[PDB]
């Protein structure tokens, strides 16, 4: 940890949080509040729920060097080279120093003469830009690694599966708000934003890709069955994507017969219901027994726990068994009210509340996902 | 040197850059025509200065500590605790983080209730209590021994001259802005206007506290004489320093006898410009000669500087040899102009924009100084 790498973590750090403080602020003051500021809002929610991303992830790098979580191997990353937590806090610290510039800009934007709607894309652009950069500048080792990770996770089932695909696959899962906020800053730029006009707020395709981020962890379930020839350990998640893919799939058909106005719809609305159970049970059970490795029947002295345990108290685990199911069914009514329009009132806001709990609900699940790997070796990755 | 204290550097430095450029922002598109803003300027200007002088401080010490000075023998210094560079640094942001603060408040009209004069009352309270602390915290050692230094200064004449009191009773000479401030902080609150209103409102002696840091460098070297009875180092230097009583007094009788009208006028200006002169010289010298030792004749290879060098580049001793020639006048400037009357048109312009001049050309000064002593023993202190 180089003493200059601190500095700038601390640096970013405070400028982020005076920053954040001057947003709330004008959004208190400046903002006139009477343009329907929610566009804005599903703009910059990809862009901090990116960011509360790295940060966490951070975090979770703390915790397994901390904990002795030999997460180095399990991610099969060169021992000598190694994105150390401080590292991350840094790079979360400086892209959240651009978001909070970009929404500075954009809420008093009469600052410059470029058009209000100019800020996000450079935001993203330079998001972009920062990702892809051919140049060995800034985390070129750590920047070309994922982008290799992201190249193979998002094609296909084209090749071989290791932790780190389904890894970040997952984490893809529980983060589709940027994907959904993609498509909606897409149509917003396609169909609405005359351009013309310098105020950037103004006065069955998103259910689709609400799947991607499971449509690419059901195929990677299906490799790795075909390529282990196991039913049991990839087929049974198979099924619990697939309830993903059947929670949508009723979700988009309940809002279209609803818009349609057919007494069906109700039967269809149960047909949503039966689902949010067990899909919010199939996410959960299939978490808590064998994605964790929790609840075993041999827990010797603990209780609804294992008899290998690493982390210095053991009460962070059962707020984690409360905290995950509080969160689980959260996360379910999510990837619906998104894909589903149902709500033209309190869903847009509700989406936005839930989006960072459900990041730190994945936040959460490394802490014990990788807990798991480094002691039971689950899921035949050696 | 611990990765906390780079942190709290860090930040620090973070939140000051971005309430600084607040305060900047807000200066811009804040303070209608009817504020006096210059009182205000002329209350924060000390504290400005002092948070400045530690800062360059800080470099000070980290330029010492790379260049094989060893400033912890030079200065009498235990080899215990001898806070580093980041420990100056993280004290200069947390004092500028709370004079941003205090300016800040006192800028933005906050809640009608509490009025704004009590701001810069609170803050250099602050710094007064955060020295007169008598818990064993928040740097103790270092606290109780500035405190011990200003005693010692503060009582020249009584007290061996040792290197670290000529050294801070010196940095007061540059310094002296802040002792002006605060007799004018003094007379403001007990005499000008009144303290029952609200906001900045419509827009001898002072000599005497002005020449306090001249007087106590020319009462040493006259104790220094005493204790050694050699006439050269110390009655020359008595000289230097008394030239400013001398600029000083010229000064004010040529400013009240323009403001009687005693049709002397031009009769001391003269004077009061030779003096100007002689001053602005015998110190300039004095620091070519004595303080760093440079135009040194049969140097060797180096051209007018001296034999041995300790700083890796030579240009910039050259550098130095300029800034100081275009800020030891500069200085002479200021010290007569807030003395008294001379120019009322702006004036206190050219006080504010040279008072973090002199702070500076006394941080390069110390560069020189320090290896001066390092390298030959000047002043006999040993
Ligand atoms: C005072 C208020 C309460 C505390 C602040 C709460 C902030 C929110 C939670 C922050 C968690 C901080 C824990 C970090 C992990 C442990 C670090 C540690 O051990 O410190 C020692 C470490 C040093 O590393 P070390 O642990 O190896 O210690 C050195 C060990 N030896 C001596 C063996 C070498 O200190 C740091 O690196 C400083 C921590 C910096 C991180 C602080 C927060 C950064 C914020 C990022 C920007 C915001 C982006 C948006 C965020 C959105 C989501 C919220
Ligand atoms: C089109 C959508 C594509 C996918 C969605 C966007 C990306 C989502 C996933 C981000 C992954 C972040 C890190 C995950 C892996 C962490 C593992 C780890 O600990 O290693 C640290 C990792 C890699 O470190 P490492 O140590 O593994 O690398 C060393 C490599 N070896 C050992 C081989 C030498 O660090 C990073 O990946 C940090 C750099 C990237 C930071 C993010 C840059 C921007 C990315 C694109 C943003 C998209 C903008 C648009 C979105 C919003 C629109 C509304
Ligand atoms: C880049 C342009 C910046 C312009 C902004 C204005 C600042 C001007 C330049 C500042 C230079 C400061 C660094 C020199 C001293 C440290 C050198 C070094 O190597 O240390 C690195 C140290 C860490 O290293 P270290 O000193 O532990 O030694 C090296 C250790 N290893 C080997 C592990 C690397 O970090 C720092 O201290 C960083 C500098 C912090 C302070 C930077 C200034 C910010 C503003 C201060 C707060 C406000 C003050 C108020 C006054 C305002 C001005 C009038
Ligand atoms: C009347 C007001 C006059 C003007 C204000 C006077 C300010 C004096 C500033 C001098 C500080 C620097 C001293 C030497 C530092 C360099 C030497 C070194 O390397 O050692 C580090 C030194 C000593 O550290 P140390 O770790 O070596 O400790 C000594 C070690 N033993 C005891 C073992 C020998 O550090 C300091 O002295 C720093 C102390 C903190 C800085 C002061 C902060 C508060 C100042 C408030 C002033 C009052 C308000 C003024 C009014 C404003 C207008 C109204």
């Amino acid at each position: 940890a180089p003493a200059w790498t601190t500095f700038r973590v601390g640096l970013f750090c405070g400028i982020f949080i005076v920053l954040n403080i001057t947003l709330v602020l004008a959004a208190v003051f400046k903002l006139e509040t009477d343009r329907s500021i929610w566009p804005l809002i599903r703009i910059y929610r990809g862009g901090f729920l990116l960011i509360e991303f790295l940060f966490l992830l951070g975090i979770n790098t703390y915790g397994w060097r901390q904990a002795g979580v030999n997460h180095v191997l399990i991610f099969e990353l060169n021992p000598r080279s190694n994105l150390s937590h401080q590292h991350l806090f840094e790079i979360a610290g400086f892209l959240g120093i651009l978001w909070c510039l970009s929404l500075l800009a954009c809420f008093f934007a009469p600052i410059s003469v470029i058009p209000t709607y100019v800020y996000p894309l450079a935001l993203y652009g330079f998001m972009v830009f920062f990702l892809i950069n051919p140049t060995k500048t800034f985390y070129y080792k750590s920047r070309f690694w994922l982008l290799k990770l992201l190249f193979r996770v998002f094609t296909a089932p084209f090749h071989k599966v290791g932790f780190a695909d389904f890894w970040l696959a997952d984490q893809l899962n529980s983060l589709s708000v940027i994907l959904m906020d993609l498509e909606y800053m897409i149509c917003f730029y396609s169909l609405e934003l005359k351009w013309d006009e310098s105020k950037g707020l103004l006065p069955g395709v998103r259910a689709i890709v609400q799947c991607i981020p499971a449509w690419l962890r059901f195929i990677q379930c299906l490799r790795r069955y075909r390529d282990t020839k196991r039913a049991f350990p990839h087929l049974v998640n198979a099924g619990k994507y697939s309830t993903t893919f059947f929670m949508v799939t009723f979700a988009a058909l309940y809002s279209t017969h609803k818009e349609r106005g057919h007494s069906d719809t109700m039967v269809f609305f149960y047909l949503w219901i039966v689902f949010y159970i067990i899909s919010s049970c199939y996410t959960l059970i299939w978490d808590l027994k064998m994605d964790w490795g929790l609840f075993d029947k041999n827990a010797g002295e603990n209780t609804f726990l294992r008899e290998e345990i690493v982390y210095p108290q053991k009460a962070y685990y059962y707020c984690a068994i409360i905290e995950d199911v509080i969160l689980r069914f959260a996360w379910t009514i999510q990837i619906s009210i998104t894909s589903t329009t149902l709500l033209p009132h309190s869903g847009d806001i509700i989406a936005t509340v839930f989006a960072p709990l459900e990041v730190f609900r994945r936040f959460v699940w490394n802490f014990f996902r990788l807990e798991n790997e480094h002691l039971n070796n689950c899921g035949e990755f050696r």
